Parts: structure tokens; sequence; C-alpha cells
């Protein structure tokens, strides 16, 4: 199947661009890593950073996450992100939505040998 690794890579990984690629990129992202086929998906957040920087968090800031478990990570620097947030007009699957860019500090959830991003927390 597909990893939790490898699905948090193909959800929030996007380090060919330094930014938001355009008012169009969340539109075009959401679809093309495909989390709109079953549903729109309500939010989620890319990250323009390299794998390597984005897999050191698990080594970072250990905090507590949303959920209530111990193994979320704050990144000591910031990074920059694109937040992706359904409009109004969205129904699915024309799935809508407005595109943010921001640079702040992300918070991940990390598992496994090697420990490595698996979920996407929070940025702060
Ligand atoms: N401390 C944790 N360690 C490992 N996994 C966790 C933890 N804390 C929540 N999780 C996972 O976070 C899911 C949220 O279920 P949800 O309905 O939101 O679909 P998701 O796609 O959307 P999210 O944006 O939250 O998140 P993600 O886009 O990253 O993807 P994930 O696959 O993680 O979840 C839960 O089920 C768990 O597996």
């Amino acid at each position: 199947k597909e990893t939790a690794a490898a699905k948090f890579e193909r959800q929030h990984m996007d380090s060919s661009t330094s930014a938001a690629s355009s008012s169009n990129y969340c539109n075009q992202m959401m679809k093309s890593r495909n989390l709109t086929k079953d549903r729109c998906k309500p939010v989620n957040t890319f990250v323009h950073e390299s794998l390597a920087d984005v897999q050191a968090v698990c080594s970072q800031k250990n905090v507590a996450c949303k959920n209530g478990q111990t193994n979320c990570y704050q990144s000591y620097s910031t990074m920059s992100i694109t937040d992706c947030r359904e409009t109004g007009s969205s129904k699915y699957p024309n799935c809508a939505y407005k595109t943010t860019q921001a640079n702040k500090h992300i918070i991940v959830a990390c598992e496994g040998n090697p420990y490595v991003p698996v979920h996407f927390d929070a940025s702060v």
C-alpha cells in the first residue's frame, strides 16, 4: 500500500516552488495530489522546503499533538507554506480553494523507524 510517510509527502510536500505558485495553486494542487477524489478535503497545507528539512523536524521541539498524543514536533525555523481552504462556491468534485502563502513554524507528528513525518498537525 501507500506508506504513511509517502502519504505525508503526497499530501503535504511541495519543494519545487518557493511559495504559493498563484491564486490557482490550491485548486490545481488539491486535485493533482488526489485530495479531491472522494470529497473536497476542507483544509490542507503544503510545505515549500526540502524533504530533508521537513524530516529533520522529527528531532526538533517536542510538543503535544492536537489529539493529545505526545509525538508532535515544532520546527525551530519558520518554513514557507501554503494553506488551502475550501471556499463557499465549492461543490464536489469541482472543489474550489483559497490559496494563502505564509512563513510559519510547522508542527508534524512523527512515527516509525526511521522516525519520519506522518501527519501535519498545525502551523504557528
Ligand atoms: N499524533 C499522531 N500521530 C500520527 N498520526 C496522527 C496523529 N494525530 C493525528 N493523526 C492522524 O491524523 C488523522 C486525521 O484524520 P483526518 O479526518 O483529518 O484525515 P486526514 O487526512 O487529515 P488531516 O489534515 O488531519 O491530517 P493529514 O493530512 O496529515 O492526514 P491524516 O491521514 O493524518 O488525516 C487521524 O485519522 C490520524 O491518522
